[PDB]
């Protein structure tokens, strides 16, 4: 019975339901004078396969290095050419079986040279700040112990290790380990020493751990403070020193300071402070906040408040999970520059370093342990680390080092146990352990509905109508009525809510209505920040965006790591264009007549002295009037009405009728903040006097038939076709109906609910949408108006094997200078498809030009896209851009770019312009057709064929969040219908 | 009010309602002594993509031709480089709105110039035998009308039109019209003149058509004869001689040949015979048959027959719907040598040369009028040509050319009104008019289930369980008393079954066995006898078949069209040399003690007097023994025991135990007959003494442990997985369990009836059975024998994100010569994967060799494939054949080429060679992949790697016929089980 399995006490390790051994106790993370040396640098790097040929050959030592090579460190090892990233969504890569790995395990073996001066003795320690997923650690050949939680710190005390002068630290990292199953975020799979290595020397009568307890009394105007110090896990005397406010105290006592200014994201005041010992002082920054839950509300400082917030990734398009923080501190400004006031760090804790940029910028915090079990869904839950006691001590242990490493930071108001873990008993202790030992946070966990263990009610991508019965207390009860009893008292938040994939979200303003109106409701965090794209370079050397699939992941989840409100380089999409306007913390409604605006201070604790007023008048030839109005401070939740200076409304009331003109009314900051420059742009309103319905031309000149074509004025017709083949000069290759375009990543999702849970892509294709033919019925002239005849061409539009069809009749005029184009749709027959109805995607045209576009100008929202139930960032105005930059970089490429509730529009097609104006209507223009769009899975696929692509929609359905969560709303979808419109069509040149 | 649109004139007739205008009656296809002359040849030909753009130039005067180019007449242009063939299966191509054409409509202009001598006047015609699918026809500009019915024969009167010496024939054919709507078979689509051209002189005094009746008195033996001549549609004079009955008689009278010899598809029996008037002679071939109904059963002349068919459409892979003489008659004796006796002509009637070889050959035919109409069932047969009043006329019209053209064949046993049609008013006027025209045929039409205008209860693809319900007459009763009476006292025929697509089909004994047990099944007709693969050469020059999709179809159904028992080239598909075996006339039941064998004859009418019984006995060292044996002819539906020679059953007796024999009896024709030469296989049986079970080698030898790698004799293991990395030199570059094949076409088809519709190929995907990952969990060596040792490597299998899987044990032992694997599977949890139940295509290995194999021979089935529900004709004995060989070249790659109940193989590697032997298993070798078999979408996709792949398995699942119709049968599914399975292996040089 001899076993001869090679590797058998590694797997057992990688196997094992333990927390890593040997390590220190968990505590804070603290800024201290204690000499510190950070280990980050070039180290050396070798990969094994798998535990059972990873070489055990004495490596750990540094001498003899077979197979070794520079990688840096920290890193996300596979982002530096050894092996790949791969990207799965739910699915686990390796087989479900805990606690067992795949025999297939990536294994990096670690190794750096350091030196160790006379201030690191005769006490120091190692710090690692994290390492996916499961490290070992040797200093000098000695065994320091193991690392288990992969975004939590370790610290291994090196103490008569630690030798002076040099030192060789190796550690050895697996990717995969039972950790994995407890790690299952939907994210790229990226091991490495991803974070800090440090030493720190530990000298004696010193301090390893604080508690700062800042409480606010609202209605005393005091703060209550209390900061406690420990050493070896003991309480010990320490001097706590907070200038600014004239404090000098013990560590351990609570007392009263008389009278504090309170932290608040809107008002992040921060008092510096410092606890010392003998060896060792430690410098803090305190914000006095009180959190509180009280008449099913969620209060700080004794307000209710309005989570404005963004579910927070750590990713890096070139490092994975290395964010350097350069890049750190901008994009929590670029939050800032968009009216974000909560970040939720999905879903494990971030770098320790971000928690002082919160306090400091001003966030509401959410801060999540590393815990998710995700993929065990799919079983029904069987094996459920969540509920398997074996694991209780291992996920205990993530909840104890996430809350001490970050308990001391006033933006941190709830602590979350982790995300989609299911329910079970160990999740039960983590709350145990989390409100005997911090119970000034309320305790968040969206996974167990009836909300047992937690604080708050959690959901995520609960519809608008299940958010407005939540936000009334009336969703229906739970079985138990005293757990009923229980979350009926809680407050509601949205830890995740209208995801933004691809082209959208839609809905968001529907929520946010109903975010104002109840005070149940919280708020909630958008699925997500970023997009995880990782940058690729093709053959030519052209970039772009990989996801998943893209690093030859055998099981993976597409373009789903690309769901974000900014590309991984934080450009923004346009849905963070447009949440920046859904969530703005003043509300400005112009007046119609133009004589004020009424204002109201949607913040909680904040007036309105920071900003200043600005009104502008622009019309078609710039801007008439513009100034600054003086607005006595409005209080938080109150409003007043700011009349605006008379010369506004005379110039409204002397406009000519139907000469366009819009009202702008911005507040922007007074003043530099920490976060944005004087003038920046916080909230706006507009009025619009909008220019009135073009009148066709005066039908004056006739049709000129010849044998194979019909001229119009400047207008070619082909007469075979009917269609138009030049206007002005201008080659016209094609014009048609469109009922369709190019599936977002919204439109991919399934339909839930129902008979019919097809996507709505698929919806499209099975009935032909994207294959639509025309069929000639007859061409017309007929009487017109002094001579002159309209031309009126009659069709039908189907597609093949339907019976289902459109007649579409295009009545064709023209003065000689201004083309008048009516087009009447009218349904003929059912539109009916395996037994479903069909939705259509648009009712408009597609002009094909035979020659390209430089520049795209227009009169109406903008700058950015705009669909139905998105474009609350585009205002009304005149935009005017170069044809690449009306398209939108997505991943995928898929419908973008419709600018809706235009009014005129101008192509500059070399030396002609092609201005098209009517009533209002969504201008698309591209340099390929839709079918390239559909095709293309990145953006290098899309090509440029030489024509123009001009889309003028009558009708356009919305965009939705389908890929997670609620579809198109009732009211911006778009069944088959009859519809008539008028354009006006003229060449200049 | 004025009308501008181009071609509203062709268009209109296009889209017409009516047949085609200016033809003669409808009449018999004649062989006649009138002067004949093909204007088959070079035409030229002028491709316009419209009506509204194809020139009205006077190009039909055959001057100033610009644009024109040599083509061939006969053609289906699209073959010839003009657009494309394109292939739809059930959709139409155009949209659906009858009776209205598409815009983009090819228009291709035919014209030659021919000579007409003295001899073609006064009278003369020109004879068009098929036009797809609208023809105008000009003769000198004179207009002679039009053709309706693309396979229907049409006939115009040139006199006064056809000059002396020179004339131009021009003819415009559309390829789609009204007429598509009704000519919507699965198939490609094929515009052309795709049939004889001829012009025909119509000599005074002479015969228009003939109406040939020949019944047989099967008591008496009494022909009844009367044939019926015409002129201009009056009865004429006419004298009727029959030279080998000593008949002279006149036209137009009955009378009683008192002993004809009756003519069946068994013996075909033909009386040549001619009828004349003065100016004209007409020749036939009369065969005396008289088809009826009685007891609910099908009988010709007195005996209920057995149907034994093939569905024949007609396709050449290089010329589309031109099939040349030579492969018509080469087909058809391929079919004869195959056992078929019967033909449907689906779904439109032949070439007219087919009547007469199907007379002379000796098959039953269903002829099939040119009408389906399959687009509609979409809609609900909304808008269905076969029940609106407005196409009664076009539709009668296709039911009577139909009828006429053929009614003079004894091989036409029914009339089929077309095929898919729907239900409706004109089909019954067409029923109305054949059972009018011609009551000695019962009519035949599937697609009305209530049987109410037909003489036969006809079905496609009714599962073996109805059958067995039908065959009994205990099916669920009609709504109508009266039609539920009619219908239960019809006789039942499947007029499409065993859906012959891709690798299959399975389930065809189960059929075959219903068939002959109960009398009111009539039989089936195998959907279908070829597939329509269309030769493509690729840039390097390899030939393959491409299918729909592959000429650029905007709307297609794939690899559909490639559903037969023979390729396009009629080479035959392993489900066509089963086919032959499940329909053998004769069934010889070999007895177990070799002294005899069971003979029962199979047939309706012959007895076994054509055949020669020859046994052979072979051996491991080549045939012991064999000869004749001589038959009392045993007479149809009558059974005998036939002894064989006291040889044969000593040599059975005297064989020591485990030494495999198999006796083999074949009837074989005794003399060449008009479709096989004289020794050609009929029928078969066999009786099998199987070699014993495999003694594993004695475990003497012991395990030799290394650092890395572990020995035990001839196999050096990798220590680190365990697993062989060679076996007597023979590298071994893996070994595994496979649960999952390559997906058929039948396991692409939904799997219909319950809750879970995905196909079988979706259900493995989900699942992950493609891609399965093994786990070490031990290697343990153990004490064998003097010495020996076992070595046993206990594995799980399973895949990414599933919690089930099997733990795979395989225990190794050696002699030094011989080594013993036995291998041990167990389930590890319930193996389901998004609700329902998974199935497995296998329980096997997969030995991937790191040579290639030149050779491979086995004893067991062969020498052709076989899988559990498949495999009738591969029969026992040793077979040897060169890799590529093994495969099998279905036009879309799929798993294929395993050999079922193999009990030993031999591989050639080069110089060595490796002997594997065991238990019964099945054998599959291949030089790549199963995921670049199932990745491969045409043959040039396979890519050899320079490895083998070997494929033992111990058990399969079935085929089925899961594309269309039944999955597999329930005996021949495979649930998740245990298993246990022994083999030695040997590498010899
Ligand atoms: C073929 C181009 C015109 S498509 C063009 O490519 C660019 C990348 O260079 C951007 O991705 C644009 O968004 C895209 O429109
Ligand atoms: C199968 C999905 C609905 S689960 C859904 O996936 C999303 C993908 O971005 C998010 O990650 C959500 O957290 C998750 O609930
Ligand atoms: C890459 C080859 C070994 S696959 C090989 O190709 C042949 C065509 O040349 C045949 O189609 C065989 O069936 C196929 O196995
Ligand atoms: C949708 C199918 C089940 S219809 C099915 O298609 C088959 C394809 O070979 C055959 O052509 C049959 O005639 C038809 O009934
Ligand atoms: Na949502
Ligand atoms: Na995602
Ligand atoms: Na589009
Ligand atoms: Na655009
Ligand atoms: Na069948
Ligand atoms: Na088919
Ligand atoms: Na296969
Ligand atoms: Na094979």
């Amino acid at each position: 019975g001899r076993s001869l399995e090679l590797g058998a006490a590694d797997i057992q390790d990688l196997e094992s339901f333990e927390a890593g051994r040997g390590a220190l106790p968990a505590r804070a993370y603290l800024q201290s004078d204690a000499p510190r040396l950070s280990l980050n640098g070039e180290w050396q790097f070798r990969l094994s396969p798998g535990s059972r040929v990873a070489p055990d050959d004495g490596w750990q030592l540094g001498e003899a290095l077979n197979g070794f090579e520079s990688l840096p460190v920290p890193s996300s090892w596979p982002m530096h050419g050894h092996g790949a990233p791969a990207y799965t969504n739910v699915q686990f890569p390796f087989a479900v079986e805990p606690p067992h790995v795949p025999e297939a395990n990536p294994i990096g073996d670690h190794l750096v040279v350091f030196e160790a001066g006379p201030e690191f003795f005769p006490h120091a320690l190692l710090r690692f700040d994290g390492i996916e997923s499961a490290g070992t650690v040797w200093l000098n050949g000695v065994e320091l112990g193991t690392t288990r939680g992969s975004r939590l710190a370790h610290e291994f005390d090196v103490s008569g290790i630690l030798e002076q002068g040099e030192n060789t630290l190796a550690v050895r990292v697996a990717q995969f380990s039972a950790a994995s199953y407890v790690e299952d975020q939907d994210m790229w799979w990226l091991p490495g020493i991803f974070r800090d290595v440090t030493l720190q020397a530990r000298p004696a009568a010193g301090i390893d751990d604080v508690f700062v307890h800042a409480g606010y009394d609202h209605i005393t105007g005091e703060g209550i403070l209390k900061v406690e110090a420990s050493r070896g896990g003991q309480a010990i005397d320490a001097v706590v020193r907070v200038p600014e406010l004239a404090l000098e105290l013990a560590a351990g006592t609570e007392v009263r300071v008389p009278a504090v200014e309170p932290w608040s994201a809107e008002v992040p005041k921060l008092y510096e402070a410092a606890v010392s010992a003998a060896g060792e002082s430690v410098a803090l920054q305190i914000g006095f906040r009180s959190i509180a839950i009280e008449d099913a509300q969620f209060k700080v400082n004794g307000r209710r408040i309005l989570l404005r917030g963004v579910n927070r990734h750590e990713h890096h398009p070139r490092l994975g999970r290395v964010v350097p923080r350069d890049v750190v501190e901008a994009e929590l400004r670029l939050m800032k520059q968009h009216n974000i006031n909560a970040i939720r760090t999905s879903h494990y804790p971030p770098h320790p370093q971000f928690l002082a940029l919160a306090d400091q910028l001003g966030f509401y915090v959410v801060l999540e342990c590393d815990l998710e079990t995700h993929g065990f869904e799919s079983a029904g839950w069987a094996q459920n680390p969540s509920d398997d006691p074996q694991w209780e001590d291992a996920l205990v242990d993530r909840m104890r080092r996430t809350v001490e490493r970050d308990k001391n930071h006033a933006s941190v108001v709830m602590w979350s146990l982790g995300n989609e873990a299911g329910t079970g008993r160990n999740l039960a202790a983590m709350s145990r352990w989390t409100k005997d030992r911090d119970p000034s946070r309320p305790i968040h966990y969206e996974g167990d509905w009836s909300s047992e263990h937690v604080d708050v009610y959690s959901r995520m991508y609960a519809s608008q109508a299940e958010t407005a019965l939540i936000g009334q207390g009336i969703e229906p009860a739970l079985n138990d009525a005293a757990l009923d009893a229980r979350r009926r008292a809680m407050p509601f938040v949205l830890c995740e809510y209208v995801h933004a994939m691809g082209n959208g979200p839609g809905g968001m303003s529907e929520y946010q209505a109903l975010f104002e109106k109840y005070p149940r409701l919280m708020g909630g965090f958008v699925w997500e920040w970023l997009e995880h794209g990782i940058t690729v370079s093709t053959a030519d050397g052209v970039d772009h965006y990989g996801y998943g699939g893209d690093f030859g992941e055998e099981v993976h989840d597409g373009n789903f790591v690309t769901d974000g409100l900014v590309d991984a380089d934080r450009r923004p999409r346009p849905g963070l264009l447009d949440f920046k306007k859904v969530i703005e913390p003043l509300r400005i409604d112009v007046a119609r007549d133009w004589t004020g605006f009424t204002l109201r201070n949607g913040q909680d604790f904040a007036d309105t002295s920071a900003f200043s007023f600005r009104y502008e008048v622009e019309a078609d030839g710039g801007a008439l009037d513009g100034g600054t109005v003086d607005v006595a401070p409005v209080a938080p939740q109150s409003e007043t009405v700011v009349e605006l200076p008379g010369s506004v409304a005379a110039l409204a009331a002397g406009l000519s009728d139907g000469r366009p003109a819009v009202l702008t009314v911005r507040a922007v900051l007074g003043a530099d903040s920490a976060w944005a420059d004087a003038g920046h742009e916080v909230a706006w309103g507009q009025s619009v006097r909008e220019p009135g319905a073009p009148v066709p031309p005066a039908p004056v000149e006739p049709v000129q038939v010849q044998d194979s074509e019909l001229t119009l004025g400047p207008v070619v017709f082909s007469r075979a076709t009917g269609m138009p083949t030049s206007i002005g000069g201008v080659p016209v290759e094609k014009l048609g109906l469109t009922l369709w375009w190019a599936p977002t990543d919204n439109d991919l999702g399934r339909e839930w609910g129902g008979a019919d849970e097809r996507p709505l892509a698929t919806q499209w294709k099975d009935a032909g949408l994207n294959r639509l033919h025309t069929r000639l019925l007859g061409i017309s002239a007929n009487p017109g108006q002094d001579g002159g005849e309209t031309l009126t061409v009659r069709t039908r539009v189907s597609a093949a094997d339907k019976q289902y069809g459109v007649l579409v009749d295009y009545t064709w005029s023209t003065d000689g200078e201004t083309v008048g184009l009516r087009t009447q749709v009218r349904r003929d027959g059912t539109w009916v498809n395996r037994g479903f109805e069909v939705e259509w995607a648009r009712i408009g045209l597609e002009f094909v030009l035979g020659e390209e576009t430089e520049l795209v100008s227009w009169f109406g929202q903008g700058p950015h896209q705009s669909y139905p139930d998105t474009g609350q960032g585009a205002r009304a105005g005149w935009f005017s851009l170069p044809l690449a930059k009306m398209d939108v970089e997505y991943v995928r490429p898929q419908e973008c770019g419709a600018r809706s509730g235009s009014r005129s529009a101008a192509l500059q097609l070399g030396g002609r312009t092609l201005e098209i104006c009517g009533d209002p209507f969504a201008l698309t223009v591209r340099p390929y057709s839709q079918d390239v769009l559909d095709a293309a899975a990145h953006r290098p696929d899309l090509k440029a064929d030489g024509r123009t692509y001009l889309y003028v929609d009558h009708a356009l359905r919305g965009v939705g969040t389908a890929a997670c969560g609620p579809g198109v709303l009732e009211q911006y979808r778009l069944k088959p219908r009859d519809a008539d419109f008028i354009l006006t069509l003229k060449v200049r040149s």
